[PDB]
């Protein structure tokens, strides 16, 4: 039964964690086999806080200037670089735990779990989605800065999101490990902005049927509806609209759950329209748009 937050375990990736120090910066590092990755920004003072220039701020620097923490043993940086908005680095040991690896850079509404560190040394994880205006509403904070996101498939870690920035908005900003950022942004401690946010509308439903394979059944109604009608009743509510794509996702949960996706819909076009008022779903007492159809088969299979 039950249905929670619900991360991969983080045992391949806490051996890919590393420390990286920059004067009075120092942020957690991705190290595979004899790359450590990590934001190029490491290198930036308050120069943050300005416009940095990068290459400038680079060039104007050396090996020597980068404390390498590997947990408990300190390596050697025989040299550095820059890809993107990431600063690849490369040193002497090659990491031999580095796992089965791959680099993704997820779409919106894709999950992902974050292993949270601290000076190279992981703290807790948890799991996220990549939001339709492309933030994340993770936790972190002073030093987080280096903190990945991945997914598995046992044999395979396929690593996306690196952190970087938190908008003044309180909100989370990084980048898939090609030193890319998810949506505009740049590491510039200024002006900056997060567009209005939508609702990952497949999530919402996919968690409902998942709601429904542990009792909860009250939302289900009669009533049916379409998907050119539903799509109506998204806008109304800062809703992401319905493709036929998603209707051909949720397939699988609805054949099994024995309800058509179309009348998912009208429940939920309803739970909208109308409300709640005491019945809750699955704990929660809104809807969960942070759960994919993939990510609530793992549970309830």
């Amino acid at each position: 039964s039950g249905f929670r937050k619900m991360a991969f375990p983080s045992g391949k990736v806490e051996g890919c964690m590393v420390q990286v120090t920059c004067g009075t910066t120092t942020l957690n590092g991705l190290w595979l086999d004899d790359t450590v990755y990590c934001p190029r920004h490491v290198i930036c003072t308050a120069e943050d806080m300005l416009n940095p220039n990068y290459e400038d701020l680079l060039i104007r620097k050396s090996n020597h200037s980068f404390l390498v923490q590997a947990g408990n043993v300190q390596l050697r940086v025989i040299g550095h670089s820059m890809q993107n908005c990431l600063l690849r680095l490369k040193v002497d040991t090659s990491n031999p735990k580095t796992p089965k690896y791959k680099f993704v850079r997820i779409q919106p509404g894709q999950t992902f779990s974050v292993l949270a560190c601290y000076n190279g040394s992981p703290s807790g994880v948890y799991q996220c989605a990549m939001r339709p205006n492309h933030t994340i509403k993770g936790s972190f904070l002073n030093g987080s800065c280096g903190s990945v996101g991945f997914n598995i498939d046992y044999d395979c870690v396929s690593f996306c999101y690196m952190h970087h920035m938190e908008l003044p908005t309180g909100v989370h900003a990084g980048t898939d490990l090609e030193g890319k950022f998810y949506g505009p942004f740049v590491d510039r401690q200024t002006a900056q902005a997060a567009g209005t946010d939508t609702t990952i509308t497949l999530n919402v439903l996919a968690w409902l049927y998942a709601a429904v394979i542990n009792g909860d059944r009250w939302f289900l109604n009669r009533f049916t509806t379409t998907l050119n009608d539903f799509n109506l009743v998204a806008m109304k509510y800062n809703y992401e609209p319905l493709t036929q794509d998603h209707v051909d996702i949720l397939g699988p949960l609805s054949a099994q759950t024995g309800i058509a996706v179309l009348d998912m819909c009208a429940a939920l076009k309803e739970l909208l329209q109308n409300g709640m008022n005491g019945r809750t779903i699955l704990g929660s007492t809104i809807l969960e748009d942070e759960f994919t159809p993939f990510d609530v088969v793992r549970q309830c299979s």
